[PDB]
């Protein structure tokens, strides 16, 4: 019987798009993607905002960054990169900080300038309050007055939860720098999209042989689908506990709400991003689009911002961070364990930050299919090799 | 009659040394490079300190920057560049400040966010207090808390002269950026030369046919080198007034110094360069040389700092920055006049801060040579044009 497809691929993020585009290109296969939402990319998608021309990253702001050299020479086949170089400021009683925690933020919290060793020692001596061994965790590492200014507020947004109510294994490092460097991320490699996400995420979806479906659920045509190609795997990038029904429970997930707003002003924040640290101040951060892209030539008369909030999900919401608490890492060690026969069975192999209950930045994931592809997808399609 | 020299070049800073490597190398010419001082480099010259093996800045910290993608291409024929970007903070009051005056030091001195608009609004407002048209120009351009702060002191030590005793017109603007952008620099390409100054500088000068003499005074040696090489043009980089035995007077310069402490600590102020604003703080400027280079194995026990004072050029001090007073002008206007005569009588060309009276960072100075070699030298050289 003469195959339709030699592979389906289940989700169109990064993970799912670089399976698809390697599979395609370098063993010459048919791939079909599935993509249940109305447009490519998983959570990296991006859109041009209508009245300003601004490119928006639809779901939070997306910066791109690797100390990875595999990663990083991959994916400059589909794009090239701007040198963006990501910094973030924090809002606090009516200020705005340096950030991350630094000598900047230091100096300007405490009204003074400290030098890198009297840093080190205002920090030893305020975290000295409580001992790591036995609020949190948090002041024992950065003592009481910035676990209350920059920590205190913010988690209690992102968690939905009072940080007395968390797990002290939730943090392990809570680091301060003693040098003046904000730069945010410490990778090799850096920058934005040249032409933004969506660009980027449809050059690696071109090749003729790689067939993307929009607004396809794979649980709603799983069956028509593989009877016509029945040896081909599948690889599944959404939910794991959807996959298996939810039989064993719920993973624990946490949601984000976002409002794109349109100013008829220049400049809302002098900034791309915010940080809001104070709890009476409902969203936890605001994105300002145009300052992502200040080469581009975009409108001086109006702006593009997004608030971003975050919540409790409820079944129905769409999943961004785990829990993780200790009974989602055994529901978690449950459904592995039922993937794990899944494979053995049904040549479905799991990946991505879903398939996987895992937070994966976009390198990660990138990475992590890379190297599903090497050691688990190649070896079968091209050669014999069993998946398990 | 057999010429020993093709060319002669006084001075082997930046302007000098472009001009003999590409006679010498462009053209197949035999250069002798006169340098007065026991190193080549001019005011770019740097140095590992000897108990650390750090390198340092001898005349001044040196950062190369530049958006004239001709000179960013000659440049990388004889060094690579690092990634370093240039940030400046600023100490008034026992405080350290994000510079230049942007959002981040407006926010950290009055003490509450402002937005773009709203410090638009606040700059307008205390600018207000005197009129450009009609203590300086500078409290009608930014407002006298700001300027009071950090730029009254500042200029005073830099100057060494109350502020109220200084012309108008030496302040054309004075802007405050409206974003949080802290970038000190605004060009293309930036960077540090990865193995330093002074093994770019010697690059340059690699070349066979260069010849440099270091300790050797042109005025000294003028009189027994141009009769065995008759023909060659001079290229002085020198002292204008100097080169016409100051008979007309003397231009006026400013001078530094520059005090080099090594201090048993790994980190003295946790960035590359710390500007002192207050009139009480003898030194302009603290570099810490280690931030210059942090990708380099510097010792984590021990660091090389630098205090730059600015003073009252005398006599037998080095000029660093013009004075540029009217009279100094109607002083130029004369010196260049005899400058024009001393081309066409002698094929003396005149070149460099020195020779010109102006001050030039490396990339304008290295420009400025490859314009002279361009349109003036080259020509000559080759085909015999002359020279004016
Ligand atoms: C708020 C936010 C900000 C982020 N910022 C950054 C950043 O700054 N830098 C960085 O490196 N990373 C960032 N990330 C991560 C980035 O989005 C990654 O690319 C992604 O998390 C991991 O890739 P993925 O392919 O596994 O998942 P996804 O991008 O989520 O791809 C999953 C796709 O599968 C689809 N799908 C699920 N179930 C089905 C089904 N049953 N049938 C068909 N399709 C299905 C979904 O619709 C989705 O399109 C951020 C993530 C979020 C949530
Ligand atoms: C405080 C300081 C900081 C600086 N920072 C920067 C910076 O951050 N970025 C930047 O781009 N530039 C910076 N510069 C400018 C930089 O040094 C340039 O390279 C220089 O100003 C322009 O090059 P030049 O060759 O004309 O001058 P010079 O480097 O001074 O060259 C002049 C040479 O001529 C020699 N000479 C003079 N007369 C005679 C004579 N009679 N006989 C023999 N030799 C003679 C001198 O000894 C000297 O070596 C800085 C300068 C100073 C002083």
């Amino acid at each position: 019987m003469t195959a339709r497809f030699d592979l389906f691929v289940v989700g169109s993020g990064f993970f799912g798009l670089t399976i698809a585009e390697r599979v395609a290109t370098q063993l010459d296969k048919r791939v079909l993607v599935l993509e249940r939402r109305p447009h490519i990319g998983g959570n990296a998608y991006s859109e041009a905002e209508p009245q300003t021309g601004i490119e928006v990253h639809k779901y939070g702001a997306h910066l791109f960054h690797t100390s990875n050299k595999r990663v990083w020479d991959y994916v400059r086949q589909f794009t090239d990169f701007t040198d963006y170089r990501h910094r973030v400021f924090a809002m606090h009683n009516g200020q705005a900080y340096q950030f991350p925690m630094g000598l900047g933020l230091v100096s300007q919290f405490f009204g003074k300038y400290f030098t890198p060793e009297q840093a080190r020692q205002l920090i030893a001596e305020q975290a000295a309050e409580i001992d790591t061994a036995d609020e949190e965790k948090a002041i024992s590492l950065i003592g009481r007055p910035l676990y209350e200014a920059f920590v205190k507020g913010y988690t209690a947004k992102q968690w939905q939860t009072d940080p007395k109510e968390l797990p002290a294994a939730n943090i392990t490092r809570l680091p301060v720098r003693y040098t003046f460097d904000n730069r945010y991320f410490s990778d090799t490699y850096e920058g934005l999209p040249t032409d933004g996400y969506t660009a980027w995420l449809q050059n690696m979806a071109a090749d003729h042989r790689i067939e993307v479906r929009l607004n396809t659920d794979w649980f709603d045509v799983r069956g028509q689908l593989r009877p016509g190609s029945p040896a081909a795997p599948v690889v599944y990038t959404g939910p794991l506990d959807r996959y298996f029904d939810y039989a064993e429970g719920r993973l624990g997930w946490r949601t984000l709400d976002f409002e794109v707003e349109v100013l008829p002003i220049g400049d809302f924040q002098g900034t791309a991003v915010m940080n809001y640290n104070d709890l009476d101040v409902p969203y936890t951060r605001i994105h300002e689009f145009r300052h992502f892209h200040p080469e581009r030539d975009y409108p001086t008369d109006k702006t593009v911002i997004m608030r971003e909030y975050s919540r409790f999900a409820e079944d129905d919401d769409e999943p961004y961070y785990p829990i993780n608490t200790e009974a989602d890492r055994a529901l978690l060690a449950t459904y592995r364990a039922r993937a794990k026969s899944e494979t053995a069975s049904s040549k479905v192999l799991f990946g991505g930050r879903l398939g996987t209950y895992q937070y994966l930045d976009m390198h990660m994931a990138i990475a992590s299919a890379l190297n599903m592809y090497d050691n688990v997808l190649a070896p079968h399609l091209r050669d014999g090799v069993p998946l398990l």
